[PDB]
């Protein structure tokens, strides 16, 4: 209020509406993002029982100088809303308008962007937090130093090993026990938003728009990819959800060996 500066807003959706702003003691950047109340459908509470959005509680559960997860740095509560205070990488574009604007990436490109992305999903579950809702929208490239940020829990859970048989992430990234009997569990549902993640980055968009499609599992690639990007892909899509790979065994496939280092991505592919 008076300790924040408020720019533009930055994009609004089912997440609520987001601002770039500027704390006002050190030019630090933030982002500024605003949950109305009656929007909110999971409620934690904090270590003394004040009444939180779940998503400031996994937040809270994920928030360190790891930089592969956005950090919460404050919140503050309205009559009507929260708001949350969060990192701002500066330059920064979503890996949505990246792939907008360039296309199918690189296999190179990809590699290092899904690396990051796996490393960034492992930290959130060994935090105990289940995200729920990886897709390119939710994920922000700092340009200059090649990393890359998962973002919005606002869709996540507390980890569990029991089945979830709620969901209200994004319907075309969701596994095909989901579409057909609403029950999936958490890291196998993860692995399959991941297997979509990766075919959207190599052939530039997601490879199902309808559930028949999901639920019928046939991945065809419209693109040029290599033999063993399209083996994992299809692997992480796999219908049986204990036939897909743990993050494990995907980071020991073949196609993630020797991968760049967040700087020389930068340098090669983003400048
Ligand atoms: N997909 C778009 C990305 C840019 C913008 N959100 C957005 C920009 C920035 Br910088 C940081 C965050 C953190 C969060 C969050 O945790 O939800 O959303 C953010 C609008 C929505």
């Amino acid at each position: 209020e008076s300790q924040y500066q408020v720019g533009p807003l930055l994009g609004s959706g089912g997440f609520g509406s987001v601002y770039s702003g500027i704390r006002v003691s050190d030019n630090l950047p933030v982002a500024i993002k605003h949950v109305e109340k009656d929007r909110i459908s999971d409620w934690g509470e904090l270590p003394n029982g004040t009444r939180v959005p779940m998503e400031v509680v996994l937040l809270k559960k994920v928030s360190s100088g790891f930089s592969g997860v956005i950090r919460l740095l404050d919140w503050f509560e309205r009559p009507d809303s929260f708001v949350l205070i969060l990192e701002r990488p500066e330059p920064v574009q979503d890996l949505f308008d990246f792939i907008t604007e360039r296309g199918a990436l690189q296999e190179e490109l990809a590699r290092s962007f899904f690396w990051q992305v796996l490393e960034a999903v492992r930290h959130c579950h060994n935090c105990g937090v289940l995200h729920r809702d990886i897709k390119d929208e939710n994920i922000l490239i700092d340009l200059n130093r090649g990393e890359l940020k998962l973002i919005d829990f606002g869709s996540g859970a507390l980890l569990k090993d029991t089945v979830y048989t709620d969901f209200d992430g994004t319907r075309v990234y969701s596994p095909p026990e989901w579409i057909r009997y609403h029950r999936y569990h958490g890291r196998s549902a993860a692995v399959w938003s991941l297997g979509i993640l990766l075919y959207d980055m190599v052939c530039g968009d997601i490879p199902f728009e309808h559930d028949e499609e999901i639920i019928r599992g046939q991945v065809f690639f419209r693109q040029r990819v290599s033999s063993e990007c399209q083996h994992l892909i299809r692997w992480c899509l796999a219908l049986r959800p204990s036939d897909r790979p743990t993050f494990e065994e995907i980071q020991n496939h073949p196609w993630m060996q020797d991968v760049l280092l967040p700087q020389e991505t930068a340098e090669i592919h983003l400048h």
